[PDB]
């Protein structure tokens, strides 16, 4: 229990705000004792900001930070993620002594308040390149020093992937090789692509999942959900449909807890 | 150092024996001072065993160990890997105090004799589920105790993925959470699939790669290579073709170094 520690998320538009809302709802569901904070930029509508105020203890307006790095973003095939540099504002939140940042496309499945036992920078390994941490869930300490060092590095050097993850890994470059206690178990940031890629591991370990992360171009809010049967329409090879359980949980929380505030 | 330490690989047939030949040639190219050993099973042809003896210091004949676990292997979509339990015989090699096991579908790009500074069990994270280690490159200590404990666990419990990686992860279950010194840098076991999945990380870190691992169903020896133009034919969506230079290097070593020994 601590009023000086928070979960922090980010939304730059009304689309990811549906994500932020479901995440915040899920953190209340599993009885967090910490504060809930969302960083929002001007493109979030006034009405949505009001809705965010019903779920989050603080809605904090910040300016968009955009890498403009079309070259590296294309290398990822995620041309829209330049605005993820806006995440660096999470370090300015000095009213808190420790925070957990969580992407707006994450969903909590159990209480995760034990993450506040960890020190900056604690994060889980990225399934793409596991000597990099995934920047969707991380434990950090707000700091005027670190905030400004991060903004400066972003201005001068940018990010190797055009978004927040590259520059955060570059700044926190010791992560792969020092202190194992700063490696969060993969169940605190379980990307649906690891479910597709090594299903045997998911079958043996996935019952312990604490956070699922709907990493990649297609987000839960882009699906067509039917509330009657509790199914989504799916195309092609969709790693989210290996264990569609998590996507359906996202939609059930959205439909019951969030949608009524929206329409 | 020279005499009581080895690199150890495995081949159960003449197909993977081509990979072992390239692997061994590559370890010689980079001037290892350790022994080179290959485990082989009766399906390997007599003529192919003779060729292996011209590259490896010793060819050690072992019995195939097969999980027969079609249900778990099907989850991976690798119905053929039950015979990978044969890898457990690497622990019987008590003529050596320390070994580095390397999958026959690996390729060495620089001297990696510094792996012998590591202690059992040291291995790189698996890109699919990075709280499991990839069993394609690992540092271990031959032991009659450990060998027999592994065979017993295999016989009574089997493997969660029907192959060696599940059982080795279960047996060495502390790897994810203890001693960061047992986490080998991902450059000592670089899956071609990580190049496709987070290409921006490969562009910044990939030049330091020491080992490449052609993990997955399609192996280098399944491609049609043209030696005249130094090209392969390939089909749509092939992670080996993101950075095809590793595949072409495999084929160049095979064509130049191994093909003459098969005469
Ligand atoms: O247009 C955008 C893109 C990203 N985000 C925020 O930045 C995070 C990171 O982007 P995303 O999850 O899409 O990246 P991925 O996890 O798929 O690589 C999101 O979860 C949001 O919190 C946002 O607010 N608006
Ligand atoms: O039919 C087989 C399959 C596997 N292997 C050996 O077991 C290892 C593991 O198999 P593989 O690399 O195909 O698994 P992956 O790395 O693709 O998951 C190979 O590199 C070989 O050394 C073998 O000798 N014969
Ligand atoms: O940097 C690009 C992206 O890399 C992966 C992380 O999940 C995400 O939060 C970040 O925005
Ligand atoms: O267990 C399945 C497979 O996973 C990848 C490992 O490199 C391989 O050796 C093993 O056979
Ligand atoms: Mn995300
Ligand atoms: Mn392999």
């Amino acid at each position: 229990s601590m009023t000086d520690q928070a979960f922090v998320t980010l939304t730059t538009n009304d689309a990811y705000a549906k994500g932020a809302l479901v995440l915040g709802s899920s953190l209340k569901q599993h009885r967090t004792t910490r504060r809930l904070v969302v960083l929002a930029t001007p493109q979030v509508s006034d009405s949505m900001r009001k809705v965010l105020e019903t779920v989050f203890d603080e809605v904090i307006m910040v300016d968009v930070l955009d890498s403009g790095d079309s070259a590296h973003l294309t290398l990822m095939k995620r041309p829209e993620l330049g605005v993820t540099l806006t995440k660096l504002h999470c370090w300015s939140l000095t009213q808190y002594s420790k925070c957990v940042f969580m992407d707006a496309d994450t969903l909590v499945l159990a209480n995760i308040d034990d993450l506040f036992d960890r020190e900056e920078l604690s994060a889980a390994p990225d399934p793409g390149w596991p000597d990099c941490f995934n920047s969707g869930v991380f434990v950090y300490q707000p700091s005027v020093e670190t905030y400004n060092q991060l903004l400066h590095l972003a201005s001068e050097q940018g990010s190797f992937d055009g978004g927040d993850q590259g520059i955060l890994n570059t700044f926190f470059s010791s992560w792969a090789t020092t202190d194992i206690r700063k490696h969060l178990p993969f169940i605190y940031n379980l990307s649906s692509i690891s479910i597709y890629s090594y299903l045997p591991a998911f079958k043996v370990f996935g019952a312990s999942a604490k956070v699922v992360h709907f990493l990649g171009r297609v987000k839960p809010w882009n699906y067509t959900y039917d509330p009657k049967t509790k199914s989504v329409k799916s195309e092609a090879h969709d790693p989210n449909m290996t264990h569609p359980e998590f996507l359906i949980l996202w939609w059930n929380i959205f439909t019951t807890n969030v949608l009524p505030l929206l329409q």
